[PDB]
């Protein structure tokens, strides 16, 4: 199934923010309305933040994250949850190589900010 695509409220403020933990140098690609609206790139083995950005989600509220290794993307594992019908968390995992353990680049958006 496909994964790591979100369909926001249109024209909300969120915040994106990308972890890494791979010996792989991370690239994190936000797409707003299927067009590029942010980019993180890093390396970490330790869960450093590789970027953190606040964007809006437009009309559309369509919000998609890519993750690529080496040019080559990354298998994406995602889920939203929802707390006091309120408090919204999009969450990605993703995996560059073999050993499956799926935090090479942990991406959080999380809304509403202010
Ligand atoms: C490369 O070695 C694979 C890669 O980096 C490792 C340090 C580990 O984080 C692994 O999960 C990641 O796929
Ligand atoms: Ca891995
Ligand atoms: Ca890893
Ligand atoms: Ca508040």
């Amino acid at each position: 199934a496909t994964q790591g695509v979100f369909t926001l409220p249109a024209n909300t403020r969120f915040g994106v923010t990308a972890f890494a933990n791979s010996s792989g140098t991370q690239t994190v690609n936000v797409l707003v309305n299927n067009e590029t609206a942010a980019t993180f790139s890093g390396q970490s083995t330790n869960n450093a933040v590789i970027g953190t950005q606040v964007l809006n989600s437009g009309s559309s509220g369509k919000v998609q994250v890519q993750v690529s290794v080496n040019g080559r993307p990354s298998d994406l594992v995602s889920a939203q949850v929802i707390l006091t019908n309120e408090l919204n968390f999009a969450l990605v995992g993703s995996e560059d190589g073999t050993d499956n353990d799926y935090n090479d680049a942990v991406v959080v958006i999380n809304w509403p900010l202010g």
